[PDB]
């Protein structure tokens, strides 16, 4: 059975199905390949289900009384948690966006193949199932393959210890758990398990969590894991499990201790999928473990794309399916389509991280001369009738013409804060532009103008 | 006893401290004069406490299970309340910003005055307190008064008869509580309490809630308010009070019933603060009940500037603000650089209605040829991991140049996104930058996202 198409889709990640459904919107001959489950890391094991569990978590804790529901008048008895049918309800969340997604792909003319891919040259394709074996062939081949998680080499996947993955859909909650990695996939779900009553530590290499984010940033999420009862090991690499169970954790000095656990969360990074299916045949350049793009997403090789985790960081959905749109407008001959200055993320710790373009070190290093403001939410009326007064909004503009470059935010329910962030990006907004805009009262988003007047003020 | 400044205000409320804090910073002699508390309406007796008791309701509403907790595995035991305790908990965050509020005046070089303040004419004032007085002159008259609310003649305020201020510090909880006024506060309010375990019932002359705000953008509030078990009672006057304690109701054809109440709130609209204190001898126009004011906050008198409520709709403390912030500017020489910008609101009913700029009917009645398109959050990915799947986002733009002119969002906890549609109106979005603007996964923000290509679909259609 030989088959031919004009774009061949590998993954059916966010990257893989936003790119072929534009694609078949565009009338574009797709084929889409898939081995699991449509919708990918994203869909099935990252984003929905830990942002599903962290509202389990959140709903938890504020019916546990642990969200100073005291201070409010309101005196609680202790609630039971079932956290089989949490899973279960979050499952029904994924089941219910899978086929949304499965049927959005149909709609727009993509064949979706549920089969394990094998590149067998930059223009052909076997595509293997449950004793299938077809072969396809192709104009265009787009690489959205994704990643999988780093699995520690003095501590593997098995048992006791597991990826997030596993972490996603526990069938018990342990009484203590170890978390290996201080970045957002390790602390947030870190976090989820605290408030459901684990005891949790946190092992990061280092000097403090979530290293990625600028220091005066993550300072309210360490003192979140203070309050919690969050164990952190700061400075600290993984040896490996003993014979009782427990993590060997070995300091900057020398001197090593070990950290009982009864279930271990390894979230040290993750690694792109490039090796099992042929990929060596391409022979495409390489850009660490990732496949080399330039910025419309072309691969060394001509007509083979790639986009997603397996073209590298930054790791997001988001970039993913902006990146797949783009490869479908190209191959139906559209020109000025570019990947924005800044993308936004957004990192669901307790309280959570907003961010989009530079930071104020960031716009040291790139040689651009910049002003920075903030506002902090302990002066927000809204944030004070939140019970959620810690953190702040910081704007970052250039010097000489005030274009804003970048936006953080820390504290508690920021998150929607993002598309604002964004979107004042994609227009080029200036601290003017902001400290203009009349803002609804009382909203957290008033500290965005009250920080760009901040900055107007001390310029 | 004769004392001098450029710039006096009347009133200590967002328009009159926001005005007098600029004017400080510009370096003009300002001098605010407050009989009450600062902060006006907006902190005292409006804005936060609203919220504040919106978040104790809320935060009640979940421990009690009544906010779908049973679906994610969680098994709740009932929790008691103390209401007193409540009150006293957000008569704390009052007070912490009207503090606030008074220590920036200072900072910014503003002289406060405690008393009412009485206008002689248009360059003075005088300010009484208890054994004090004092002639003030000043060179621009800046009245930022506030509102008050209105009184039904026919069942006037007190005892069981109050006003959003008594309902804002209950003493207790009454078993059962009648609402005069479907608008946004008799809404809010009425959802707090029913949410806290009241019986409560809802009153309204026009033919369904929030009647400012378009049917589509309000069914799911309408649904939300039946789900909580608010009683709508659509289409009725309220007559008066009989013996009982009643609340007398007269229907559209001339059929009436009688409502059980122990606790009436009277929320039938606001009124502007204009009489009183001296303003009658200024011969100013007026708008209604209102000062009528240009778009720069000038009364038909030199020099009498107005602002906030006083000066009519929309009845909003950020617009207060900006009024505020503009005449501090004016008066300091700076020219205005932004047109007056559109005014955001949000209606903190459950679930919450947020707005900026032109409705689908605004836009036709400004003579502006539009579409839109809605993107529903039962198919957002965040609002299913959030229990907050009802509602939509709205996207309205011209259809000759894609400009977006409004926006407007229904659902639980969508607030927050006002940032958004204020600051992408002020910069003069079109459907083709939204629609090509990266928006963080997952997020309800991507809502907009979804909403800007769907219209710009149709826009582009054969
Ligand atoms: C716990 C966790 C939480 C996360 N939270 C967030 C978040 O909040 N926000 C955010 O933006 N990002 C988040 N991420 C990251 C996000 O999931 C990824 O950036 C996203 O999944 C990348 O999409 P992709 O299409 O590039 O790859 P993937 O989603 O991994 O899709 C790849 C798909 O291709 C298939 N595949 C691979 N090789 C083959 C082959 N040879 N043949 C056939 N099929 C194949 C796989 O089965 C897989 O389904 C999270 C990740 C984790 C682990
Ligand atoms: C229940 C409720 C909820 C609300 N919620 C919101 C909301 O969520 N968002 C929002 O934007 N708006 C809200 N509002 C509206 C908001 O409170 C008003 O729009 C805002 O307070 C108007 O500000 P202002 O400065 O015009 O007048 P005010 O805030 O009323 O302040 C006027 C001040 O002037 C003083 N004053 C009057 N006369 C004199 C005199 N002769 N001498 C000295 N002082 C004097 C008064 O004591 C008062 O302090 C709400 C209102 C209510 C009633
Ligand atoms: C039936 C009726 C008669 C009125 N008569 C007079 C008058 O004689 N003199 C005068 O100066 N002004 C009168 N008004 C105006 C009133 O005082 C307010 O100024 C006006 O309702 C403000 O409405 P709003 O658009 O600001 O809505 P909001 O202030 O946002 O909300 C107030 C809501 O209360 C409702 N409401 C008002 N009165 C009643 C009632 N009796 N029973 C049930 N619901 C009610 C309104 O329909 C409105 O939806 C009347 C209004 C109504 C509805
Ligand atoms: N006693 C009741 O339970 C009752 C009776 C009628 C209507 N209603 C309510 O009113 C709404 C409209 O129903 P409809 O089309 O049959 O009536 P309608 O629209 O024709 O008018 C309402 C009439 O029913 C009477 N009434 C009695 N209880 C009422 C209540 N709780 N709310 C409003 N009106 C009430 C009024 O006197 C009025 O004449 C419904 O949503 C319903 O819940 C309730
Ligand atoms: C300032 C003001 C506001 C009023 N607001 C209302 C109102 O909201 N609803 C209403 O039914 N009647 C309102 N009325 C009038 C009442 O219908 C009143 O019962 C009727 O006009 C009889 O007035 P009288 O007692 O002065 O004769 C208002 C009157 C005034 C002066
Ligand atoms: N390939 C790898 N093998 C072993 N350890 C690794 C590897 N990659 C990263 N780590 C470890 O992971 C830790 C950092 O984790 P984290 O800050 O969570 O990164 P990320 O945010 O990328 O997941 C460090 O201790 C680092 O040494
Ligand atoms: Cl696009």
């Amino acid at each position: 059975k030989n088959e031919h198409t004009t774009l061949l889709v590998i993954g059916g990640g966010p990257g893989g199905y936003v790119a072929a459904i534009r694609a078949g919107q565009l009338g574009i001959p797709t084929v889409l390949v898939e081995r699991d489950r449509l919708g990918g890391t994203c869909l099935n094991i990252g984003c929905i289900p830990s942002k599903a569990l962290i509202h389990v978590a959140d709903a938890f804790e504020q019916a546990c009384g642990h969200a100073g529901e005291g201070a409010l008048g309101i005196r609680v008895r202790a609630p039971e948690i079932d956290i089989a049918k949490s899973v279960a309800w979050k499952d029904g969340i994924v089941d219910r966006l899978t086929r949304g997604v499965g049927a959005l792909l149909k709609k727009s003319g993509v064949r979706v193949l549920h089969g394990e891919a094998r590149v067998i040259d930059g223009k052909t394709v076997e595509v293997v199932s449950a004793g299938h074996a077809v072969r396809i062939g192709c104009e265009h081949l787009l690489l959205a393959t994704g990643s999988e998680p780093v699995e520690l080499p003095s501590m593997p996947f098995g048992g006791h210890v597991v990826s997030s993955t596993d972490a996603l859909s526990p069938a018990t909650l342990p009484k203590r758990l170890v978390v290996v990695g201080a970045g957002y996939i390790g602390l947030e779900l870190g976090i989820v398990y605290r408030k459901l009553g684990v005891d949790v530590s946190v092992v990061e290499a280092a000097e403090r969590v979530l290293p990625a984010y600028d220091a005066e940033l993550v300072r309210p999420v360490a003192d979140s894991l203070a309050r919690l009862g969050v164990r952190l090991w700061l400075g600290h690499k993984v040896l490996g499990l003993d014979k009782h169970g427990a993590v060997r954790v070995q300091a900057a000095d020398g001197a090593e201790q070990t950290l009982p656990a009864d279930r271990v969360l390894v979230a040290v990074g993750r690694r792109p999928r490039v090796d099992g299916f042929g990929l060596e045949t391409l022979m495409l350049d390489r850009n660490g473990r990732a496949l080399r793009i330039d910025d419309t997403c072309r691969t060394s090789m001509r007509n083979v794309w790639a986009i997603g985790d397996v073209a590298g960081e930054p790791m997001l959905a988001h970039r993913a399916m902006a990146q797949g749109e783009m490869v479908a407008e190209l191959i139906a001959g559209r020109r000025r389509q570019f990947m924005p200055a800044a993308i936004p993320a957004v990192c669901f710790t307790d309280p959570e991280i907003v961010t989009a373009g530079w930071s104020p070190d960031d716009a040291h290093a790139a040689g651009v001369d910049c002003l920075s403001a903030s506002f902090p939410f302990a002066a927000n009326g809204r944030a004070m009738t939140l019970q959620a007064t810690d953190g702040f909004v910081r704007v970052v503009a250039r010097r000489d013409n005030h274009l804003i470059v970048g936006w953080q935010a820390v504290g508690r329910g920021v998150s929607e804060l993002a598309a604002a962030f964004s979107q004042s990006l994609e227009m080029g907004a200036r601290l003017e532009d902001i400290g203009g805009t009349i803002h609804a009262h009382p909203t957290l988003g008033e500290a965005l103008q009250e920080a760009a007047l901040r900055a107007l003020g001390h310029a």
